[PDB]
């Protein structure tokens, strides 16, 4: 078997003349020269079954990347694994081989307006795909985006992803909460366990945010400190929006804040086209409820180029796994994970 930077890489002997790429979430990625399409491709290694919580998400990525079938959603092209469950240590994800992500992109590269739309346009048209199938990613962020040489831009790690459950959402305050930080919608610190479409455009709010600057907008260090920064830029809540925050010990962490004005987009972006900001401030919207939907983003006036809702698809299907995997050991989830792969065997 192939070897990379001490590390076992087992995907031979369609896949060859390994690359390393990096480190993603949880393992090595390699481009690898596939000689049926005859192509490079990135592969990705997962050594998930001895954490049930890697297997969860391991899995929800699989069942869900696996349905989906999207121009801006990576798919999952092969998996690689043993013939027994048994002799299976790890999975191999084989998916198309993109030139860079959006977060090494904004680290090295000043976006045109130009760019930022087709980006923007892009993110909602997958978005839009992902919440027809009560799907909520609740991942976000310029890191899981990612775009070839002609920056199309795929959508990618579903790992956290949970079917929208909107009358299950409510909760109390500082409950804590997995996905990235600075892509957090302000509801998560306050009262919401991230079950609603709202949570996913609070995030793609940010991110465009940070294409019209190269730096994110709110940078939290800490769970509560991601909520002093939202609140320094959106400025107080209004009395309607706190008469919506029911939980006494949210509202009144709210109410014991000094008054805090709004900073006007235009200041914080003095060179962003006016109607980006337009479409920004209803993306981060304070409260969940006035924030604005995917499909009211498309038709937005800042992407009227690209909008066409005919060449916008939608899935076929609601996605029907609730979640419900949730109480599963890391053995059944194993032989799950088995069951899900064997379409790419041999016949
Ligand atoms: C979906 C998130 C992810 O897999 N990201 C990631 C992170 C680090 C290394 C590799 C990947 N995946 C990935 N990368 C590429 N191409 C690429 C090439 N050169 C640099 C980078 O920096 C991240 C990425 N293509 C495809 C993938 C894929 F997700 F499909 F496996």
């Amino acid at each position: 078997p192939e070897m990379v930077r001490g590390q076992v890489f087992d995907v031979g002997p369609r896949y060859t003349n390994l690359s390393y790429i990096g480190e993603g979430a949880y393992g090595m990625v390699c481009s690898a020269y596939d000689n049926v399409n005859k192509v490079r491709v990135a592969i990705k290694k997962i050594s998930p079954f001895e954490h049930q919580t890697y297997c969860q998400r391991t899995l929800r990525e699989i069942k869900i990347l696996l349905r989906f079938r999207h121009e801006n959603i990576i798919g999952i092209n092969d998996i690689i694994r043993a013939p027994t469950i048994e002799q299976m240590k790890d999975v191999y994800i084989v998916q198309d081989l993109m030139e860079t992500d959006l977060y090494k992109l904004l680290k090295t590269q000043h976006l045109s307006n130009d760019h930022i739309c087709y980006f923007l346009y892009q993110i909602l048209r997958g978005l839009k795909y992902i919440h027809s199938a009560n799907v909520l990613h609740r991942d976000l962020k310029p890191s899981n985006l990612l775009l070839n040489t002609t920056c199309d831009l795929k959508i990618c790690d579903f790992g956290l992803a949970r079917v929208a459950d909107p009358d299950h959402d409510h909760t109390g305050f500082l409950t804590e909460y997995v996905a990235t930080r600075w892509y957090r919608a302000p509801e998560i610190m306050l009262n919401s366990k991230g079950y609603t479409k709202s949570i996913d455009i609070w995030s793609v709010g940010c991110i465009l945010a940070e294409m019209l600057s190269n730096r994110p907008i709110f940078p939290g260090k800490h769970y509560l400190d991601q909520l002093n920064h939202i609140l320094g830029i959106l400025g107080s809540p209004s009395q309607e929006d706190l008469n919506c925050i029911i939980n006494l010990k949210a509202r009144n962490y709210l109410l014991s804040l000094p008054h805090k004005n709004k900073v006007p987009w235009n200041r914080l972006f003095p060179n962003a086209d006016s109607k980006a900001l337009d479409l920004l401030d209803k993306m981060l919207t304070f409260n969940p409820h006035k924030r604005i939907e995917v499909e009211q983003a498309l038709a937005h006036p800042y992407l009227e180029q690209y909008y066409d809702p005919s060449d916008e698809p939608i899935a076929e299907a609601p996605f029907k796994f609730d979640m419900e995997l949730d109480d599963l050991p890391k053995e059944k989830l194993k032989e799950l994970i088995f069951e899900e792969t064997a379409r790419f065997q041999p016949g």
